[PDB]
């Protein structure tokens, strides 16, 4: 209820409110509106202030960040706006602030942004299999985890994008250390692996033990990655559309090239309804039941919209099947 019309860039009380909440509709912002929030969330959470960051860097390593983030259908700048508000999210409603240092915040939050930078739009397996550059590289090891690892530090490294400029050696050191071990525990072919091991750790949970915080900030950052069937259904849904074309496109490729294809990516096995009902079920509600065991307030702000979203897809499975045996 402003006096005046505001640029779009300097973001109105409203937005820098709902900026808070997992409800944050993602799609009605352009970059450089993304880019303001991501900002006010460094200062707000008080990075800015703790860390000595310099606001201008801040900006321009925010710039550059978005710059090597590729226009893929699913992994694109977008998605690191939405990990990275999921983050800024949980720190509010888990209170992370009381739990957590301001160098595990500044680690959680810098990870998010940076987990998929330079993503080419083509996951581990097809970089494997067609025997790419970086799985050349990489020796098969999570390859393009370990570049958007290395592209993040590349962005660092630069001086009027250093962020961490001010930061003393040894502060940088664990940054760096903590970051990598996130921003490596995004990929997927670990899931089983860090959900285990953070399982193992829960039988007596020790907020003051180093190994149980950082499986702590595996898993929420793994939690943040794929949230997206969190936020509400009008949100939520057209990431599924975004993630399929993605897929498909590596899919074809695949095809073209003779390497083999994956079921959940061939558009004659693969289903919108039928990858979701699966992935909710058996990967995003038993990861989110685990966090809830730590903080309760969770289940009705993040597991009620994962029910939800399970028991729609089974709707529209129904209709799907329906529809599919009278093209057949
Ligand atoms: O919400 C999701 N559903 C599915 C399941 C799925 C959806 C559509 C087609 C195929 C699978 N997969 C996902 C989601 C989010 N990220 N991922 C992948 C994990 C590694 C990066 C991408
Ligand atoms: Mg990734
Ligand atoms: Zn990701």
């Amino acid at each position: 209820g402003s006096h005046m019309t505001y640029p779009k860039y300097l973001l109105s009380p409203e937005t820098i409110e709902a900026l808070r909440k997992p409800t944050f509709d993602v799609w009605l912002w352009e970059p450089n509106e993304m880019l303001s929030c991501l900002e006010h969330m460094y200062h707000d959470l008080g990075l800015v202030r703790d860390f000595s960051i310099n606001p201008v860097t801040l900006r321009r390593w925010l710039f550059c960040v978005h710059d090597n983030y590729r226009n893929n259908p699913f992994h694109n700048f977008r998605h690191c706006f939405c990990v990275a508000q999921m983050m800024y999210s949980m720190v509010w409603l888990c209170s992370l602030q009381e739990k957590f240092s301001q160098t595990d915040i500044l680690i959680l939050m810098t990870a998010a942004i940076c987990h998929d930078l330079d993503h080419p739009g083509y996951n581990n397996t097809y970089q494997i299999n067609a025997r790419t550059e970086l799985a050349v590289r990489y020796n098969d090891i999570s390859p393009l985890e370990n570049h958007h690892c290395a592209v993040a530090f590349q962005i660092l490294a630069e001086p009027e994008c250093n962020i961490f400029s001010n930061i003393p050696p040894d502060g940088f050191k664990q940054i760096r250390q903590g970051m990598i071990t996130l921003i490596l525990a995004t990929d997927m072919a670990r899931h089983a692996e860090i959900m285990d091991s953070f399982k193992e750790k829960m039988e007596n949970f020790d907020y003051s033990n180093e190994e149980h915080m950082t499986l702590l900030k595996m898993i929420l950052i793994k939690c943040c990655d794929i949230s997206n069937e969190v936020r509400p259904m009008e949100v939520a849904e057209p990431w599924v559309d975004c993630l399929l074309e993605e897929y498909f496109m590596q899919s074809d490729r695949e095809k073209s090239e003779g390497l083999p294809v994956a079921p959940f990516m061939d558009r004659d096995k693969v289903t919108k309804a039928t990858a979701q009902i699966g992935f909710i079920k058996f990967v995003l509600i038993p990861m989110f039941e685990t966090v809830t065991k730590l903080f309760p307030m969770v289940e009705e702000i993040m597991l009620q919209p994962l029910w939800e979203s399970r028991d729609r897809y089974e709707e529209l499975k129904r209709i799907d099947d329906a529809m599919k045996e009278l093209q057949k």
